[PDB]
């Protein structure tokens, strides 16, 4: 099953909503990320490259797809495939961001 | 400023959450919608051939906009310009259905 993130549009994107498959995979509860900003999930083995295609893709609203080191609440790593879409009203006004992740480690 | 309505996929599509528009919109709190299907929102002139185009959209996962004659919770009518999307993962299977809904009164 694939996590779900919607996070805010503004102001460095913090987390809104988590589905469940999202704690079963990071192993935070919503408690822990709501009002935060996803980049808790890296840490020092991901790939800064990756990061700055996420952050300018975000800062366009661009959709974009990744596959990101990521790291559970208590510091193991995972493979995480990321998709990052903006949610937009009829007139193109950004509403929210969606992400969907997946653990590809195995 | 646009609602934004986030339900599962599966099961007759719960509200899983809405954004504070969504309220401001529909004079509903969150704690009253969460786990209903959005459909709770059209009322007696609402259009039957609109419903029945949004109800095959959601079975196929195709993206739809629809003008629907919704009710806010005081019973007022109101034009939502609805727009629904499918939210997918990598291999195609949906995870969830995104809906933005701005009053277009
Ligand atoms: C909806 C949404 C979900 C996101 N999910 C993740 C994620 O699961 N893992 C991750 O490393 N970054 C995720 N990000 C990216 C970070 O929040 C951030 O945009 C990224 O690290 C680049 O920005 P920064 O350089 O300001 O950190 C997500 C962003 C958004 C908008
Ligand atoms: C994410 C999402 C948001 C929706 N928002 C609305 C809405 O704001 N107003 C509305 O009349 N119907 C909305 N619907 C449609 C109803 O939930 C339902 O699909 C529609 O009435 C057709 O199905 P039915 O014939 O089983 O009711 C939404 C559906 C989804 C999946």
């Amino acid at each position: 099953a694939s996590g779900m993130t919607v996070t805010d549009a503004g102001a460095d994107q913090p987390i809104v909503f988590v589905n469940r498959a999202f704690s079963t995979i990071t192993g935070y509860a919503p408690n822990e990320v709501l009002g935060r900003n996803a980049r808790f999930l890296q840490g020092p083995q991901t790939d800064a490259a990756t990061v700055a295609r996420l952050r300018e893709a975000i800062a366009a609203a661009r959709p974009i797809q990744e596959r990101i080191l990521n790291y559970r609440k208590d510091g193991q790593p995972f493979w995480n495939q990321l998709s990052i879409s903006p949610v937009r009203d009829e007139t193109g006004n950004v509403v929210a961001f969606v992400g969907v992740q997946t653990d590809v480690t195995a």
